[PDB]
Formats: structure tokens, sequence, C-alpha cells
């Protein structure tokens, strides 16, 4: 018995605007027609409006320094994301209604505002005048109840509640239970390397951490196990207490 193996849920810690919008908006790698039928990609990145897939592929090809072919990488989507964030921030700072509030907010709540911009557009966010005033005055709890008095809150409830919670607390707590995906893990007892795969079968190794060089933190109540390699952090979640204990004991062997 050289390998401890089995399924576990995995996610990346949501503690920055990219991971947040990745959860809330979504990150697509293949060119997809957005809601208005215009070729889009990554995290709400508008390519153009021409019904020519070749045009979009080229505007996308001019976007990234290569011939994507209607498909991009996650690292690429991020690059388009960072550009869109800068455009969003500048738009906000040039909008007389949003600048004041944005100047008064902290980094985390600022990401929450941008999140709203991505979803409903700058002018749409400027329509929450009463909530904006409250956030500017730092009346967190009151801003939260008002932000909820809107179509947004009723149409996209879950996303809305997460953004509002972020405005209320100034923390990333609304996203702790978000971003989990089922993956198959393999721990090699002989050399101490932990690898994961898309599933039971597939051969392609999607990631790997040398346990003996990482920090392993675990929480039984949440059935969470956090593995920090220094340059990468995996947040894993077991399906039961037995399953959870089996992995924690196995990873603990790398330190006795």
């Amino acid at each position: 018995g050289r390998y401890l193996q089995g399924y576990l849920l995995k996610k990346r810690r949501v503690d920055n605007i990219f991971e947040m919008l990745r959860i809330d908006e979504g990150l697509r790698l293949k060119i997809y027609k957005n809601t208005e039928g215009y070729y889009t990609i990554g995290i709400g990145h508008l390519l153009t409006k021409s019904p020519s897939l070749n045009a979009a592929k080229s505007e996308l090809d001019k976007a990234i320094g290569r011939n994507t072919n209607g498909v991009i990488t996650k690292d690429e989507a991020e690059k388009l994301f960072n550009q869109d964030v800068d455009a969003a921030v500048r738009g906000i700072l040039r909008n007389a209604k949003l600048k004041p509030v944005y100047d008064s907010l902290d980094a985390v709540r600022r990401a929450a505002l941008i999140n709203m911009v991505f979803q409903m557009g700058e002018t749409g966010v400027a329509g929450f005048t009463n909530s904006l005033r409250m956030l500017q005055q730092k009346r967190w709890d009151e801003a939260a109840v008002n932000l909820a008095k809107s179509r947004w809150y009723n149409q996209t409830p879950n996303r809305a509640k997460r953004v509002i919670t972020t405005f209320r607390t100034g923390t990333w707590d609304a996203y702790v239970d978000q971003g989990f995906k089922k993956r198959f893990f393999t721990l090699d007892f002989r050399y101490g390397t932990l690898s994961y795969y898309l599933n039971d079968h597939n051969q392609t190794c999607r990631g790997e951490i040398v346990i003996s060089l990482s920090s392993v933190s675990a929480n039984k109540k949440d059935k969470i196990i956090i593995i920090d390699s220094g340059m990468e952090v995996w947040v894993l979640k077991a399906t039961t207490k037995e399953n959870w204990q089996s992995w924690v004991d196995a990873l603990q062997t790398c330190f006795d």
C-alpha cells in the first residue's frame, strides 16, 4: 500500500478581487456569446459585437500576443481581468457619483464595489445613491439593508448576498464555502508528494505538492485541511469525519 487515494473537494482561498469575481462572475476559457450575444471571454471580457467568430478570434488574437484560436488560458483570462479592473477603477474615479464613495472605502469593500460594476455597469451602480451615501458614511449595517431593496438582490440573490456581506463586514467571509470542486487525490507515502486529478480515471496530473516541505493545517469541525507549500495553498474538504481523519493522519506522517 504505497498510495492513499480518494476524492476531496478543492478550492483556492478567496482573498482578492480576482478569486472573488471568478466565483461571482465566472471565468470562461472558450469564446462564449455573452447575454447580448457578443463574443466574450474570461471574466466578462467583451471582445466586440461583430457576428464574425473570426473577428472575435482576431480581436482576441490582438488582445493576447498569440493565435488563441477562440480559446485562452486561465493566466490569460486573468491578464484580461486586470486590464478590465483598471478600466473599471478609472471609470469609477471619473464618475462624480462613485468617486467619493470609492475614495472612502477600504480595499476589500472597494473590490465589492467593482464587483457590482462588473455585473451591472457603472451607471447601474450609480443608481444605488442612498446605499452609496451610507457606505461613504461607513454605516455598514444600514447600507446592507438598503442595498437589498433592489431588483439585483431579488434577481441574483446569492451573488448579491455575498457582495452585501462583504460590504457589511469588510471581510471575505461570504466566500469561504465557495469555489470547491471535486478532484481525485493521490498521496505517495514513499516520497511524500500529493497529486490530484480531474477524476477517478484521467491520467493527467493537475497539480502536486511535496508535503514534507509544506505546512499542513486542519479543522475537524469544517472537515477542512489546508496545505501550504509556500508558493501555493490548497484548501481541501473531506466528505466525512472518517475520510477527513484518514488524510490528516496520512499527511501527518510526513512529520511523524
